[PDB]
């Protein structure tokens, strides 16, 4: 597997959450999320990504006009992240286009949204809102199926180049994901994804690189379909960067079932069929890294540990980033809403290796020992930083294969250096004695 890097070029292993849904309808874009609410978090489960929610109808409220207050809020908010070590994935998001689709959707302005009158009555389910005429209409519109608006792809861009100009020379932000979802409308399957799907890709990329250079450009497969296990037929996005390609692959993972019985059989069959897809068409886009942008289910459900679990270890084999749905409160996160900690926590709460000087070939981790297996890289200086938690690391450490370069207690980080020269090296944490 390919890996994001630092400034330092070690490689990156992120995980983390998606904050916040709550951002969907706040009137200001911003997520109901508070810089305490990070602390309690980072406390916690020691994570080091966010896929933070941004929406086009925050950036762009009018025609070519952008709003720079909103993008002093997200950067207001990705300081709270760069503050504690975080690095940060903006996620343009959408689901069922815009909220004024009737509240139900959200992310286009209301001036992008054309339904041309035609209906969307209420559904049992809002996933179903997807395919009801005027919604279906909205998403024909702006992907220029029906010859109408070219200009709407455009604007598209220009708006991801006047978040990706705000945003260069930021330290923290690390990706953008393009587009939550996408959805095609009358158009699905490959038809789409190697269709205007891979047009704004390309047109958005190259927007984005009249401005920012480094951050990876981060490219999701169509959802319906693909989240449940089927393959994609995205093409390969060109970089213009000077130097090797940043394009990162960032789909999602929910399983048609969703974990027992027959049920967890089929979702244990739909890891296995959205992994050999997913390692494919990260191939197609140029051996790209792999963040899974979301994944998540109720914990309260019977069997709902062992399927993080199964996740969780699927993404380190596949050298994945993974950035959990979601923080908001309720039985999917890792709080109540009065605060009383879900299963998510002493699940997530693991020794993992954050940044690798080198390739990390291997790992594994349980709550009071990490090994990890390094494919050495001369070049890189700084050293290899690793999460410990408190639960199973109460004390010093016992470092065997590295040298301890320093260990932070409270932050909670163990630097460590291994030579370049000796080949793949091996490196075991367990507490001291
Ligand atoms: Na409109
Ligand atoms: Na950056």
């Amino acid at each position: 597997p390919s890996y994001l890097k630092d400034d330092d070029g070690r490689s990156l292993i992120l995980r983390g959450f998606n904050t916040a849904s709550s951002a969907k309808s706040a009137p200001d874009g911003m997520p109901q999320f508070t810089e305490a609410d990070l602390a309690r978090e980072y406390a916690d489960m020691g994570t080091n990504f966010v896929r933070f929610l941004i929406s086009w109808r925050s950036v762009e409220p009018a025609p070519g006009v952008y709003d720079q207050q909103y993008l002093d809020r997200v950067e207001d908010r990705v300081g709270w992240y760069a503050e504690r070590g975080y690095k940060v994935m903006l996620d343009m998001h959408q689901d069922v286009y815009s909220g004024a689709i009737t509240a139900i959707g959200n992310g286009a302005p209301a001036w992008a949204t054309y339904m041309d009158g035609l209906p969307v009555e209420p559904q049992p389910r809002w996933e179903l809102y997807y395919i009801q005429p005027g919604v279906m209409r909205a998403f024909d519109n702006f992907w220029n199926t029906t010859g109408k608006h070219p200009e709407l792809v455009e604007h598209y861009a220009k708006a991801w180049r006047a978040v990706a100009d705000r945003f260069a020379d930021n330290d923290a932000v690390v990706a953008y994901d393009l587009m939550n979802e996408p959805f095609g409308g009358s158009l699905q399957g490959p038809a789409f994804e190697a269709g205007p799907l891979a047009a704004m890709y390309q047109r958005t990329t190259d927007a984005i690189r009249q401005v920012d250079q480094d951050t990876w450009v981060c490219v999701a497969p169509q959802a319906i379909g693909v989240n449940q296990g089927l393959p994609s037929g995205l093409t390969k996005i060109d970089d213009p960067r000077a130097g090797q390609q940043r394009i990162a692959y960032c789909p999602h993972l929910y399983p048609l079932p969703l974990h027992e019985g027959l049920a967890r059989t089929l979702t244990d069959v739909t890891i296995d069929a959205w992994r050999a897809n997913t390692a494919h068409t990260a191939r197609v886009l140029g051996d790209v890294p792999i963040i899974l942008g979301e994944f998540g289910l109720d914990t309260t459900l019977p069997g709902a540990r062992d399927y993080i679990e199964r996740v969780y270890g699927t993404a380190r084999e596949m050298g994945a980033g993974v950035s959990y749905w979601s923080s908001d409160p309720g039985p999917w996160g890792p709080y109540l809403p009065d605060g009383t900690q879900t299963l998510l926590v002493d699940t997530l709460n693991k020794p993992y290796p954050r940044a690798v000087a080198g390739t990390p070939t291997e790992w594994s981790s349980t709550s009071d020992r990490l090994q990890l297996t390094i494919e050495p890289d001369a070049a890189i200086t700084a050293p290899t930083e690793i999460y410990l938690p408190e639960a199973g690391f109460p004390g010093d450490v016992h470092v065997e294969g590295a040298d301890v370069v320093g260990w932070d207690r409270q932050s909670r980080l163990l630097t460590v250096r291994t030579p370049a020269d000796s080949g793949n090296v091996t490196v075991t944490v367990t507490p001291a004695a």
